């Protein structure tokens, strides 16, 4: 497969109209699993879920601003299993991030970070084997 954490480069950065897919399969017994896509040292959007948040399984999102976490968004709707393979689907819109797993819509991300341009890396970390992960335009 791939060797995670990987790094994704989106050249040029992003721009609505891209979808960038991702395909793996959860480790067993998995804690954590994250995507970072990133303006510099910035998280303009980080998608966290947590399996085991006081045994509550739980997204988080939230961006990175000079090293400063700032207000997190939560969706305790929780479409990944241990053990299972998914695919996660982030569309770029206008006004947000739209992201779908497995087909089904899940939440939405207002962008924080503006310069979309910029967002030009894709982090891809913790409990999963990595199948693929690319992009193109919709
Ligand atoms: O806000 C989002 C932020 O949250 C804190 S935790 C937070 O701490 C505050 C302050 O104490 C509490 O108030 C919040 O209640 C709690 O949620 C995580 O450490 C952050 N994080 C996760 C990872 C990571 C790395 C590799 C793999 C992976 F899957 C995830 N790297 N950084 C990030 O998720
Ligand atoms: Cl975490």
């Amino acid at each position: 497969p791939l060797i995670v954490p990987y790094n994704l480069p989106l050249p040029g950065g992003v721009v609505p109209r891209m979808l960038i897919t991702i395909l793996g399969t959860v480790k067993p017994n998995a804690n954590r699993i994250a995507l970072d896509f990133q303006r510099g040292n910035d998280v303009a959007f980080h998608f966290n879920p947590r399996f085991n948040e006081n045994n509550r399984r739980v997204i988080v999102c939230n961006t990175k601003l000079d090293n400063n976490w700032g207000r997190e968004e939560r969706q305790s709707v929780f479409p990944f299993e241990s053990g299972k393979p998914f695919k996660i689907q982030v569309l770029v819109e206008p006004d947000h991030f739209k992201v779908a797993v497995n087909d089904a819509h899940l939440l939405q991300y207002n962008h924080r970070v503006k310069k979309l341009n910029e967002i030009s890396k894709l982090g891809i970390s913790g409990d999963i084997d990595l199948t693929s992960a690319s992009y193109t335009m919709i």
